[PDB]
């Protein structure tokens, strides 16, 4: 099925077979330098993969009926890359 | 590079290694998600295949029928962690 944190950390031990340690400080830090990036208003591209930035928002409107104006924000946004659109379609 | 330079540093290993080790990142990760599974990271978000069915829609010019492609679309899904920061 299908793939948690601890399921992609052993997979990445066996396929690179480097130890189960490495592996897991590896991933953590793809995680926390993504985290960082983004949290600092920066892109990074993981090629092969995608882009990971920070997308800003203004206003939608937007189930009593309402149109409550909803505030501008920021979040965060994943732009896939050729390669990641070809191997899943 | 930047990620990959936090990569080489906190491994302690070559820039080369640590390209190669993310590139297993990357495949592990795409390899599930072209299987039709998710890809779930605790604390930062997950991965998923955003699958549509063939429909018949209307052309927006012409008011005639229209086949609508189905499609697979790549998705991220940042959790409560990752919103947060960025904020």
């Amino acid at each position: 099925n299908a793939m948690n944190k601890t399921e992609l950390i052993k997979n990445v031990a066996q396929n690179a077979e480097i130890s189960q340690k490495e592996a897991t400080v590896v991933v953590q830090t793809v995680v926390e330098s993504i985290t960082n990036t983004l949290a600092a208003g920066e892109k990074v591209q993981l090629i092969g993969f995608g882009t990971f930035e920070v997308r800003e928002r203004a206003a939608r409107t937007g189930q009593t009926g309402e149109e409550m104006q909803i505030a501008a924000s920021k979040v965060p946004a994943f732009k896939a890359g050729k390669e990641l659109k070809e191997a899943v379609k």
